[PDB]
C-alpha cells in the first residue's frame, strides 16, 4: 500500500513537525506519492462533492454546456475536448477557479482568467466551496512540512501561495465502451502540488521516481512529458481507499527544487463503470513568480499568472474565454503588472 499520514491541523516548525515534512519528502522520492488521512469532516465534504458532481453530469448537455463564461475558465468541459500527447481524452469535467465577482478589483481592470464560476446552482456552489476550503487548509499544512523538510524558512512555499490561484477539476470517467480505455495518458500536472480525492471505482495510476530514468522538465518548450511512459512499468495503481486524499508534487515543485522532487506522472484507465474524482491544485498567486531554491545564481523563473493563461488558452483555444482575451488584449495586463517590481 501507499505511505498514509496524518497531518497535524497547525504546523509551527518543530522537529516533529520537520521529522514528518523529512518523512513526506522521502515519501515522494520513493513512491511519487502518498496518502494523508482525512478526519469526519473532510471525508464528509469529500463525499457530499462526489455526490454533487453525479447529480450535475446527469444534467442535460444543453444544460451542462451553458456553464461556461467569457472571464474565467471555470465552468464545463465536455469529454473529447481535452488533448494529451496528441490524443483527445475521456472525462467530462467542471473547473472550479477562484470565484471573484465583476465588482473585484481584478475583474473590474480584466485581467486574464478573473471572473465568477459559473456555477449549475447553489446547492453545487456550496459543495464544491465547503470542500476547497478543507483542501486549502492541508495544501498550506504540506507545503509547510516540505519547506521544513528541505531546512527552508517554514513559509518559503506558502508566500508564494497567499490568495493562491488555487483549482480544482471535478471529473467523471465514462465506461469502456469499447476496446479502448485510455482515459488520460500518462502527463504531469502543470502547477505546485496536487491534493486528489476518488470514489471506490479506480482508474488511477502514477509512476515513481525511477533510479537513472530521464524525466523532462514539462515547464519548458520542447522537453514535454506527454505520453513518456505510458506502456512501460513501473505504474502503481492508486487502489481506492477510505478516509484519505493522496498527494503529489507538480511540475512547479520540480522547477522549485532542481529535481529534488520530480513531477509524478499519472495516467487514468477507464473502468467498467464510470468513475468520479477530483484534483485540487493548490497554487502561487496569480502575480508569484517561482524560482529555483537550491540554485541561487539561476535567472529562470515561471510567472504563475503567464503559466496558467497560456496553457488555458492553448488547451481550449476555441473557447468564448481565450476569444475574449484576444479580443480585448488582455494578456497585455501580465506585461503590466510585471512592471516595476523587483525580479
Ligand atoms: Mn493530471
Amino acid at each position: 500500500n501507499l505511505q498514509t499520514f496524518e497531518l497535524p491541523t497547525e504546523v509551527t516548525g518543530c522537529a516533529a513537525d520537520i521529522s514528518l515534512g523529512r518523512a513526506l519528502i522521502q515519501a515522494w522520492q520513493k513512491d511519487g506519492i502518498f496518502q494523508i488521512k482525512t478526519d469526519s469532516e473532510q471525508d464528509r465534504k469529500t463525499q457530499e462533492a462526489m455526490a454533487a458532481s453525479k447529480q450535475f453530469c446527469k444534467e442535460p448537455l444543453t444544460f451542462k454546456s451553458s456553464c461556461v463564461s467569457d472571464l474565467t475558465y471555470s465552468g464545463y468541459v465536455a469529454s473529447g475536448e481535452e488533448v494529451t500527447a496528441g490524443k483527445p481524452d475521456f472525462p467530462e469535467i467542471f473547473t472550479v477557479c477562484k470565484d471573484l465577482s465583476v465588482g473585484d478589483q481584478r475583474v473590474k481592470a480584466g485581467w486574464p482568467c478573473h471572473g465568477p464560476v459559473p456555477w449549475p446552482n447553489n446547492t453545487y456552489q456550496k459543495s464544491m466551496k465547503t470542500f476547497m476550503e478543507e483542501l486549502g487548509l492541508a495544501g498550506e499544512r504540506l507545503l509547510k512540512l516540505t519547506a521544513l523538510g528541505f531546512e527552508l524558512p517554514i513559509n518559503t512555499f506558502t508566500d508564494l501561495t497567499r490568495d493562491g490561484w488555487h483549482h480544482m477539476r471535478v471529473l467523471r470517467f465514462p465506461p469502456q465502451t469499447s476496446t479502448l480505455s485510455r482515459g488520460i495518458g500518462a502527463h504531469t500536472d502543470y502547477g505546485l502540488l496536487v491534493i486528489a480525492a476518488q470514489d471506490d471505482v479506480g482508474g488511477l495510476y502514477i509512476r515513481p521516481p525511477v533510479e537513472g530514468e530521464k524525466r523532462n522538465r514539462n515547464w519548458l518548450p520542447g522537453e514535454s512529458s506527454a505520453g513518456m511512459f505510458e506502456h512501460d512499468e513501473p505504474w502503481t495503481f492508486v487502489t481506492p481507499t477510505p478516509g484519505v486524499w493522496t498527494v503529489f508534487p507538480g511540475d512547479i515543485l520540480q522547477f522549485m527544487t532542481g529535481g529534488q522532487l520530480l513531477s509524478t506522472p499519472h495516467k487514468v484507465k477507464l473502468n467498467t463503470r464510470e468513475r468520479f474524482a477530483c484534483a485540487y491544485f493548490h497554487e502561487p498567486n496569480f502575480e508569484a513568480s517561482a524560482y529555483p531554491l537550491f540554485e541561487p545564481s539561476a535567472n529562470e523563473r515561471i510567472h504563475y499568472g503567464e503559466h496558467f493563461t497560456n496553457m488555458f488558452m492553448r488547451c481550449y483555444p476555441d473557447r468564448i474565454t481565450t476569444q475574449r482575451i484576444n479580443k480585448e488584449n488582455r494578456l497585455a495586463h501580465l506585461e503590466d503588472l510585471k512592471k516595476y517590481s523587483d525580479t
